[PDB]
C-alpha cells in the first residue's frame, strides 16, 4: 500500500485509493439508510434517525460528485512510456467506474425506497378547495 510522504499530488494511485474509499462510503451510507430504514419501521419514528438518513444521503451524494470528478481527473492524467502501465492504468479505472456504479445503483435503489417512505407521508389524495 501507500508508504512514504514527500510527493503529495493527485497521482493515479493517490486518486484511485481515494476513489476506492469514496465508493465504500457510498455503499456504506447506503447501508446505513437501509439499516436505519427498518429502525424507523417500528410503529413510531425518531427525528434523530430521519436526520441521520439525509446526512448519510447528502454525504454520499457529494462523495459521488467527487468520484465522478476524480474518475474524470484520473483518465485526464498522462500515460507512461510503457504500454504495460498504460493498460494496467485504464484497466484499473475501468473497474473503478464499474465498482462505483454497483455502489451508485445501490444508493439509487435506496433513494427510491426512501422517497417512497416520504411519498406515503405526503401522500396527497382527494383534492378539496373552496
Amino acid at each position: 500500500g501507500s508508504s512514504g510522504s514527500s510527493g503529495q499530488l493527485r497521482d493515479f494511485s493517490s486518486i484511485i485509493q481515494t476513489c476506492s474509499g469514496n465508493i465504500q462510503r457510498i455503499s456504506q451510507a447506503t447501508a446505513q439508510i437501509k439499516n436505519l430504514m427498518s429502525q424507523l419501521g417500528t410503529k413510531q419514528d425518531s427525528s434523530k434517525l430521519q436526520e441521520n438518513l439525509q446526512q448519510l444521503q447528502h454525504s454520499t451524494n457529494q462523495l459521488a460528485k467527487e468520484t465522478n470528478e476524480l474518475l474524470k481527473e484520473l483518465g485526464s492524467l498522462p500515460l507512461p512510456l510503457s504500454t504495460s502501465e498504460q493498460r494496467q492504468q485504464r484497466l484499473q479505472k475501468e473497474r473503478l467506474m464499474n465498482d462505483f456504479s454497483a455502489a451508485l445503483n445501490n444508493f439509487q435503489a435506496v433513494q427510491r425506497r426512501v422517497s417512497e417512505k416520504e411519498k406515503e407521508s405526503i401522500a396527497r389524495s382527494g383534492p378539496s378547495s373552496g
